């Protein structure tokens, strides 16, 4: 299949096509230390085959956090920690990537010190953000850096920037959600200050030959707001200082989207072909067809392959055509 | 979408599920189909498909591809064709007719085979017979003549097969078109002929019912058909038909890479190009990828052809209640 | 695959291990004719590769359907309307099987002469059964030798004997709606005379060389009527004059049923075991594997799906593992 | 019955799915586990799977098949079994342990080969010594040992390997065991070993657990088990042990007949003429035919193999609610 071809990023080579989505597990401490929960529930997946896993939204920061049960790598416990599923996925042939996350506005932390780039409410029962002064945002862009260092002493492969579904990043994106009329607000370049200071300090910690992946929401459904022209003109800010732009859409506000197989698939084909830089497709993907569509037409350089994955996590052993393919214990199983 | 209904002109389908055309073999020399047939397009209407095309059916005898083929060039066969018509109607479903003539691909030995140029469509084919300018308007008459029996067989909609090899394909080719009179040499002159047929068939068809045409947009092959060509054709026809049915390949033997929705961005260049509706095809098995094509707006129908050789009742598999499925089926509702 | 396996049983061969079970239609009209929608719904299967389909309850006499849209073969017009459903069906490959049959107590059609064993009902939305005379038993003996004979000139390569689902043969072998005192009642060889003279009357009407099935009712899961050890008891008395009995249950009375894949193969391998007859299995069985399971561990000798065949008329293709098995015009199909 | 549990003295099993047990190949030459079975196995039990039965764990370094099997043949394997034990009791599985002895049938080379008679299980492989009865003995110790070791780790229920031509195996069938002594000639005598270790595992095991015996129903082979002496042996055995799991061959190479539920009509035979609970085996994938064969009450439970290595979260496709889901999958339910 396509979907069995190699793919070379930087010095890391993924052997196949296909990359579990990042899914938080709230399965977490309050400490935001993983288990052996955590462990196993990665490990399946690398023994199932799977090319990259992306591990779950990782908080830079406490307040960063959706709930206290996420993951988080502020900490050097931490990163004892997340070593042990970096270790035993490498061990069984997958890629690891790691999601660097801030929740911002969306932290569901009823204790936590909420913050975004202007006090907007994401919905009725959210709290009410502070606004981050400019130095505040050199101290958040500077967590994002020495969690791309820890991520780097844990034995990450890939680190993946999380600009999308209306968490900290989203909200200085989306003209919706950042009302500044300082530096970070206003222009489109203003705008996307806090994407790009982001970027460099990871960079600054990362090392070069490993790649940086971003991703984005590519539309906000409302007027006013992202949509994939915009996103064009912010990946084109980006593109020579990452490698693949993992695409996704929506959750800075409620709004009612269509869902529907592929539903994200013409953003990730545009993206790719404007702004000439990898790709991944992910939403309502299930079937070995459709992956194969994807891949073929060359609407994406990646599938990712989210809720199918916690269903099926063998799904891309069944895609193989020969025993030989399968891990040595299970090789019987081979059908 | 897939269970939306589309309407064209005055008819309305019911999902958005095409049974693609597909020569079953079946018929007697004189072209006329049998139980056989009516059986094979009855199920299918069971099944719950919206549209079903009828495989490609001979304007002329000399249009057959093979001696099985069903035919639609005389007033004999429009009673035993009704017969098709009536069970498939009957059971829920658009029915369609894909008028066709093999031009020089025809496998008859026996035959008169034609084409625009005396050039072989490969190895094993006969030499054509070059049509002169009488005999085009002869062909273009008999493709009316055949509208005008699809019509009174009760036909719901009629598609001209433009495509896969085919006579009218070999006329808008460059590759197979090396004529110098005003059937050759410049683009509008290789449309001449289907644009011709398209008016005659318009003569023959009543206004309120739709017109589809079929056809090939990649030759594969320098100096042939490409997308790009294929979008100045349809809009040079797209004022007169109603859908394009959208395919490829067929006029010469080539590789070609195969992997499910391979044809499908043909059908979306053609659609958002030309603004007309399209029906997308080739290696569609399953209802997550019929689904992403429709709601991407890749295309507004989805044509499924050896699928439904296997799986006859796909669209009823789709369904999420009892009350949909036959009723005499009712029971064995998932 | 053991499905795939030949049984021949007296001059006819089926091709393979695969029944239609009969399923009624309700689709004929008020005078028990078949039209387009019966042939094109066998010719399906037919297509599909059952090796023997066996038409729906066809009624021996009119008050002998269970409604008004049954099937019936209780007259000589009904003959060339049948001829169109065996001659499309053993054209595509198949054996034409035809089940005769009479509703007894359960005819369900408020205007006709509803007839049975002994005046009770079958349960409270039924009519009063009238008390068949000796006299009018022997008619309707008489009229399942006229409708075997019928059979035969229509083509049929089976019959098969509804003694089964709570209808008149079942109501006289059943002690709980049989209370008769006369000769066809009131003791075990008493209550077995009715179906012993239709099967003596079927074979004066019916080729040597064609087979003869009977359905029965194996339990009526109450106490005080037919159970296994019983049904042994009439199936001994008949084993000598049949070729194959149809393993059902239930059907005399409202009771219920503990339903599960394969809940009635326990009788099909006990019948089949004790009596030693071929016997077919159903209910609740949709697989492959269930299927082959049954046959390769001798449960039964032809194994039937009903509702299975519905939904998935094609399910014997695809278990074919070759192109050439497939139907000539659907060979491109085959994967 | 696929979702009801079954109660074995005071140990509940949730549903009646047991993974059977399957060796990995994949532990250290000093017989340790690592973490690949502690993720192999914790898979199965966050899949739903009642009863996890542990791979065949020898009871003995010489009683291995391979230099890669786990063992549990000292005190040190405890704590690293342990490991696997706790993480499948906390995603909700029972756990079972596979007591084995590999005798005539260990594939290693250098180790110390045992039978009960100088016969090769096949021309690849060493000589068995002939067993003393002192030997005999201390291997019935081992037995004894490692149950008690068994218990230390919290496993839930014990198994005794008593098929697939291993050492009891070797006993049991007038094959492989030409004995002349107390252990040979009579079917009495060609029990007493597995008697023997059954009452010593019972003197090391919780008098509230349940043993299982996992026997070769049939040896395939004239002068060999057959289903009568299988049912002669479980009549001996029936008051001391609690479910018999029923495999079949091993002994010898011989050609078998493979099909879905091949070793079922043992099950059954054994649970009806016995009136003891049995474990069904061989090539069942289906819901389907698990469901018939526990409804049908041919077993008590099913077991999976090969289907649980390639579909490792086969239970959780058989549940109708979200809630059943592991809490964290729930999104995915469907
Ligand atoms: N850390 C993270 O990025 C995520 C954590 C929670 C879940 N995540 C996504 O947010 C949205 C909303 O999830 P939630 O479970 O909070 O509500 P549901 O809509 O599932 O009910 C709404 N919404 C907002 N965006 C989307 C998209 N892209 N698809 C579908 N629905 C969307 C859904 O698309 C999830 O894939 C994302
Ligand atoms: N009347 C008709 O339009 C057709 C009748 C014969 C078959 N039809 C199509 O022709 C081509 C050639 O089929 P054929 O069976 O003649 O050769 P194969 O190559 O399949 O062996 C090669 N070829 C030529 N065209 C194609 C396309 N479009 N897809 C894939 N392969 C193609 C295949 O795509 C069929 O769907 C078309
Ligand atoms: N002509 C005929 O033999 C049949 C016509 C009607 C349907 N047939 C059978 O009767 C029973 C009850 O039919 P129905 O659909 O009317 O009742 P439901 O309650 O299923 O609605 C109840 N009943 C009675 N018998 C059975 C058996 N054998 N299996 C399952 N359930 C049974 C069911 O097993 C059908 O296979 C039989
Ligand atoms: N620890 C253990 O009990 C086992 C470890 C190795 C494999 N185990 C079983 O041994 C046999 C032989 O396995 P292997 O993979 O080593 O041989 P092949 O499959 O290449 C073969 O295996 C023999 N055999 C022996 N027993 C069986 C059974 N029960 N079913 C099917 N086949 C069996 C049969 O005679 C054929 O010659 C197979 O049934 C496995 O389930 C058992
Ligand atoms: C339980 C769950 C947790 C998720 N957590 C994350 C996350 O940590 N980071 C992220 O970018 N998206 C998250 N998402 C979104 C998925 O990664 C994925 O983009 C989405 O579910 C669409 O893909 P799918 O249809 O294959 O599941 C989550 C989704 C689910 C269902
Ligand atoms: C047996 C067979 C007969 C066909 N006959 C026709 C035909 O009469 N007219 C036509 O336009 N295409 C014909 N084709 C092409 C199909 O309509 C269809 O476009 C092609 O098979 C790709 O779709 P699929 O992958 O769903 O089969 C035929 C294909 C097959 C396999
Ligand atoms: C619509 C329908 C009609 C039926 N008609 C008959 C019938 O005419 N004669 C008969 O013996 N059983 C009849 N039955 C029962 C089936 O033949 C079959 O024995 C039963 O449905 C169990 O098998 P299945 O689970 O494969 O459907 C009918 C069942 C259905 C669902
Ligand atoms: C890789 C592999 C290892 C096995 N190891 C054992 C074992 O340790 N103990 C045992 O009793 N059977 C063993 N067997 C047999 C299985 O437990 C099971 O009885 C057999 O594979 C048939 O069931 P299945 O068709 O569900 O796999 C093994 C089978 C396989 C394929």
């Amino acid at each position: 299949s396509i979907l069995h071809m190699p793919l070379k990023i930087k010095d890391i080579t993924i052997k196949n096509r296909i990359m579990m989505s990042p899914m938080c597990m709230y399965s977490a401490s309050t400490d935001g230390m993983p288990n052996d929960w955590h462990i196993v529930h990665y490990a399946t997946r690398a023994i199932g085959g799977v090319g990259l896993i992306m591990q779950e939204a990782t908080a830079v920061e406490s307040r960063g956090r959706i709930t206290d049960h996420d993951l988080g790598i502020w900490n050097d416990e931490q990163v004892k920690e997340l070593k042990k599923i970096v270790d035993i996925c490498k061990a069984n042939g997958a890629v690891m990537g790691i999601q660097l996350a801030h929740a911002g506005r969306k932290c569901n932390i009823s204790y936590e010190d909420v913050v975004g780039p202007s006090p907007i409410k994401a919905g009725d029962r959210y709290k009410l953000p502070r606004e981050l002064s400019v130095e505040e945002i050199k101290s958040i862009v500077k967590a994002f850096g020495e969690a791309a260092k820890r991520a780097n002493l844990a034995g990450y492969d890939v680190v993946e920037i999380h600009a999308a579904h209306g968490y900290l990043i989203h909200e200085f994106l989306s003209p919706l959600s950042n009302k500044r009329k300082d530096e970070y607000g206003n222009s489109i370049e203003n705008r996307a200050r806090f994407l790009i200071e982001v970027i460099d300090e990871v960079r600054k910690n990362w090392p070069e030959n490993k790649p940086i992946f971003v991703r984005v929401s590519a539309d906000d459904y409302m007027e006013g707001g992202i949509n994939i022209d915009m996103m064009v003109e912010y990946i084109n800010m980006i593109k020579d200082k990452v490698d693949l732009i993992d695409v996704s859409s929506g959750g800075l506000l409620n709004v009612d989207i269509n869902l529907y197989p592929g539903y994200q698939v013409k953003y990730a084909e545009t993206i790719k072909k404007r702004c000439n830089i990898k790709t991944s497709a992910v939403g309502l993907i299930t079937t070995q067809e459709l992956a194969e569509e994807i891949l073929s037409n060359e609407r994406a350089d990646l599938v990712a392959l989210g809720r199918e994955l916690l269903r099926n996590p063998y799904w891309v052993l069944h895609t193989y055509t020969s025993k030989e393919d399968w891990p040595k214990q299970y090789e019987r199983a081979f059908k």
